[PDB]
């Protein structure tokens, strides 16, 4: 049994974080999307509201689970008797800051970290600028799945 | 049931790429080291010394195995019923250009490819660098496991 | 009728900027400064306005105004779709290009990017500000009327 | 009269390249593609050319000429001073930076760079005639016409 | 004769630090290490911290001392006498933005700036990333001097 | 007694070089040049004249001397009894490259190496680049010192 842990916000989840998950999930017997709660910056979906995007989302992926964590992700990871985290990557800038992320939770913890690399078509898209983007009255709806946009309009009436 | 190749040239092969095939055998079922030869360019090494050079410093490692090839990576890859790519990078630079190679990967045959960034003493080592150090009696030998080193100075000598 | 719109906060407008827009005023018929308001800085918008009007006269082609909310809207609502925005690293290109081809994917407006002159490639209004805050000398990196006007916002 | 040469060896065009033209012949009133004659590749250039024609057959304010010698000669040659280039990485940026300094230094010629698009990132002449002559199906990433041509080549 | 300062905020100060410092020591007849204090925003260790724990892992370096200050860097450098100040980097970004420092210092100033490269060892090491590891409970013990690990416990309990 | 040695092929010295040159010999007791000779790749002056390009360019700078060298440059430098290496950076793709070599060369025989970031002006101007212009009749003179110009323009007769 290989499994690896997907961490993020998803505030909201975007394509992009899609196209990883379900890449994970082709090459993982288990997959944990790992949705951070922090204390300090309450986005703009609660984390109930995203993990419920996030498994509308990823109805088709039985593999797959989604829970929220908190705190240190090594320790999320261990907990889970999983030492392996996978995340996407966009650009070299991108690289060098996950890489010294990765090398130290593999020093503190053993944790190993692989990365992927973005789908072309997902090379601009952020949760951050799809949210930037929306609340002016950009289209974003070819950007997110299809129950996102429709949540996404109604926080923003 | 999972599993992935770790393709390379492998002239010869070093410290840093063992520690990429030790954490892909540690996180697929079974893992292949696909040794692409260039049937135009001969390199230090002869097919069959780059092989035995990885068993010796892989005999730890019961899920994995060596085998060589050459053309697209994606046949040897998909011919095995295998669908993923294990790389190691060290530099954004790499990341870029690996990037445009994955992509056009999973573009031509739907195989995925997984980065894990280098551990952080192999930072500076790659087959080339060392040969290129070694070639004027440099002292590479921390660099290289012990079934190529004395191998190399021997090509060399 | 070609045209391009450069945006940005121009808190205060740098001597790299003004390459710039000298730059696309050379190669667009009509040129846009577009003045970000994004309600902290040190310049009211009116007077970022009209320090690039002071360091542009000699740019016939070149119109200044301030705006808001999306700048796609802002370039097509002036019946344009280019942007000319300068660069001065690799690391720039990688974050702005997100933006440009979020850009050009909502609203069909595309984005020309142009190297910093070398002399430039050290100046921000941000870095002025904070050497300039400290006593430090950045009147070689500044339109003349901008420094003064900076010396002044300092005392 | 605004204009900017897009240059390249084009060997051969891909859609990168020929979104690159498109996005040109939409900003500027005349552009020429430059075809560098650097005498090793796959197609002559005729060949390559002719392709490009082939192409770009919808850009009427859209020409293509052969050129040697230092690119910034051909543009003011034809009385232009602006050079439109495509680019997809951080590291593209530093290296072509460079470039355009210098031609900016040495000609006057400016450079402006503009992002490819999200769908070819990964697509070049070069990885596009590997992957062909290895049997990978690349008929998605070059025009029509050229796809025929290069299995003819390879064949 | 020759000298450089070695700048930061060393809160605290690392082994990737140190490394520099040892580094810098070994190539110039004097070396100060100039501790910047934002007089605006505290942060885990006052400044008497800060030095106390330079203090006591550089005492094998003869040539090196410790002094804080404000303001700009070149005013610190200058008003000793000095015109060169040395950095460390770990990657192609951070050389980026400190190369605009550094031409941005010598146009004001006409002091130089000298980077070293990382030891491989401390690539992933940084004060705000250790920080942020030891506050949420992993590990860093290895990446932090004996004059720093402890004391930072102590702050984070 | 402080020193390093500033390595190049110098095919021919640029102002970037000789910027370099200066900022280094302002820093450290002794500066040696060291002017690689490549058996292999023949540019278009030979060593001596190289060698006389740079003296010329330096006859204001009594702490730095012009040397050839050959093989590897750590030996070169601990022949020499020094162990520190200064050379000039422009980008962030010229520093992750170079950091590779720099700690190649601290593992394999202690000599560390400190980067300079170019001055503004000779961002662009490279030898290479220099001479292809030079050759189609662009005018380089600006980033050439004088005496190199005249004597490039010979060259190309
Ligand atoms: N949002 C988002 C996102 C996340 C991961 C990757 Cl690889 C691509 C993306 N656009
Ligand atoms: N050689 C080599 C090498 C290969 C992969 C990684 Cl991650 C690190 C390395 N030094
Ligand atoms: N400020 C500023 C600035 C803006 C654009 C460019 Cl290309 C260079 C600069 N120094
Ligand atoms: N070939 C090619 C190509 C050229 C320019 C751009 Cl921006 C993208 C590409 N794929
Ligand atoms: N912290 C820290 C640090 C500072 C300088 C260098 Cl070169 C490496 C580091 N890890
Ligand atoms: N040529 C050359 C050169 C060498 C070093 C530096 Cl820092 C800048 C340059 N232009």
């Amino acid at each position: 049994m290989t499994g690896a842990v997907c961490p993020g916000s998803f505030d909201p989840v975007t394509l992009g974080h899609l196209d990883v998950f379900e890449r994970a999930a082709a090459q993982f017997d288990e997959v944990i999307v790992a949705v951070l709660i922090n204390p300090n910056k309450a986005g703009m979906f609660t984390v109930d509201e995203r993990i419920e995007m996030i498994r509308e989302s990823t109805a088709d992926l039985p593999n797959l689970r989604v829970e929220s964590g908190q705190g240190l992700l090594v320790d999320f990871v261990r907990e889970r008797g999983l030492n392996a985290i996978v995340k996407g990557l966009r650009t070299g800038t991108d690289f060098e800051y996950e890489l010294q992320m990765a090398q130290m939770n593999k020093h503190i913890a053993g944790v190993d970290t692989f990365f992927v690399a973005t789908a072309p078509a997902y090379s601009f898209v952020s949760s951050s600028l799809a949210k930037e983007v929306a609340t002016y009255g950009g289209d974003v709806s070819a950007l997110l799945p299809a129950s996102v946009h429709q949540r996404l309009l109604g926080k923003l009436r």
